């Protein structure tokens, strides 16, 4: 059964992408460089300014391409993906209001779609360092109000705003799981970094945390939580990004204490998948239209179990 | 006579580059700096992984300035250099599983060379301690298997698909001279140390580096291979490090180390150069353009 991302969802999305997605960072180049060693003349108080600006796909530049509109709108059917899921848990999360995912409506689901496509707009570089990634969630904290106060009262009350603002805004000190529609963006966000980051932070945690998939086994189960990860990788290749290599016999092989270790192969299995690599059309495709990024999402199928 | 990379290594070459070698270190910023007062605050477990990052030239990040393009494509130089010597010597050294690299065939090394592009493309920082060397030698391993179970099966068949990553991989526990290919590998990064080491670890010792080269080798040939190298280091715009033996009593080794460095080396005085910026640019940002650089500098008369 499809993931439906409606025409109130898609009119949003075509807002989001023309008037913050499809646009140049801002806080790069000189004047936004660090240096570790030795303090510097600079705007920058850390890394990343400079990294991952556009690429060039036949001639044409995408910018952001890391957080651009595909994994925005990847992040939207994850959502509705564990939504389904948390419905058929036998104790769902509770979050800090007292809530769980299962709790959420249908129409909430519409709401923290809306609101997961503003959720890194704000950005105006790569970098991730604490003040820059707060600075750019108030910022697209404030593109959200923006439109909605404009645009969406009609759906969106009072309340709501504050909470979605809020969810976007991910200030110091809030929690994870203060609340169902928090805690089921930030998952979202969570299972696309599968596309960028280390078999450690995947699979196996650093000292405290734990690893991305080992989390969705924790709250969906096994079969659900390796599903969920196998849809993602199916929408990292219909939007054309790297699919990387999953190989468990290298993990113990990767400098984490080996308690750690064993304790992820017993959560998640044996576990050895092929990576794939880029491909720059669909890279294009993906990245430059709703529609086209819609199309090629829709293309991959959901796990037998949704509904 | 030149030393030739093939149209094949080429290919190979511009596929790690895109792919890897151009790409920024990713176990950096705040969450990597290192304390060892206090030891496991982040993830760091020792130091330099915010160290050479990257360097700024007329605009343009040219990361992984220390272990980037140039770096490697200087040690697939180096193999070949290596192979002519060996067959000179009358008795190479015996690998462990009882080969010499003269044993190796021209067909060898173009697999050599297409694994050493892989050697350190696994890095994701300047990380100098053992555990992030070891992981970082697996992940360039797997990048090599991954790239050559798709791309190079017409050339390597699985046996060397799997000898090639091991010799990547440099697992804890194995031997520096396991196979000729592997050995060979080792020696060529080795070299390229020259340019960021200091007398002590290159001419004092272990074996240092220049002595090493002259006892495989011969002082001839060693020497020669220093001075190739300290040439490809200017080609592609490397600072080039000055030699003066007679500093090397006054470096805080003991006197009778000094000695044999001297008695292999002999006395030897080789100015520095500075870098140069344009030149470490044009041999960072594309493979045809450090190809350029290194073919630029003339080979051993011998080769």
């Amino acid at each position: 059964m499809p993931i439906i991302l409606d025409s109130d969802v898609l009119e949003v999305a075509e807002y989001v992408y023309k008037t913050r997605l499809s646009q140049p960072y801002t806080e790069v180049g000189s004047e936004w460089e660090y240096n570790y060693k030795n303090p510097t003349a600079t705007f920058a108080k850390g890394d990343g300014h400079n990294l991952q600006r556009y690429i060039t796909i036949d001639g044409k530049q995408l910018h952001r391409p890391i957080h651009g509109l595909a994994h925005t709108m990847r992040t939207l059917m994850y959502s509705q993906l564990m939504y389904c899921s948390s419905k058929k848990q036998p104790s769902p999360h509770v979050c800090q209001d007292g809530r769980t995912i299962a709790d959420l409506s249908e129409l909430d689901l519409k709401k923290i779609n809306i609101a997961q496509l503003f959720f890194v707009a704000g950005r105006e570089s790569e970098a991730s360092y604490g003040d820059a990634y707060h600075r750019y969630h108030l910022y697209g904290a404030k593109q959200f109000e923006e439109y909605a106060r404009k645009h969406l009262t009609h759906l969106f009350s009072e309340e709501e705003i504050r909470l979605y603002s809020r969810c976007i805004e991910d200030r110091v000190g809030d929690s994870f799981d203060g609340t169902p529609e928090g805690y089921i963006i930030h998952l979202s966000h969570m299972i696309d970094l599968m596309r960028c980051k280390s078999p450690v932070e995947v699979f196996l945690g650093h000292s405290g945390v734990s690893g991305i998939v080992p989390t969705l086994i924790h709250l969906f189960g096994k079969q659900d939580g390796l599903d969920i990860m196998h849809y993602a990788r199916g929408l990292f290749a219909a939007t054309g990004e790297a699919v990387p290599y999953i190989d468990s016999s290298e993990w113990p092989h990767l400098g984490v204490d080996l308690s750690r270790v064993q304790r992820a192969l017993s959560i998640v299995g044996d576990i050895n998948v092929p990576g794939q690599e880029a491909d720059s059309k669909k890279t294009a495709q993906a990245g430059f239209s709703v529609d086209g990024c819609y199309s090629a999402l829709t293309s991959v199928p959901t796990p037998s179990w949704y509904e």
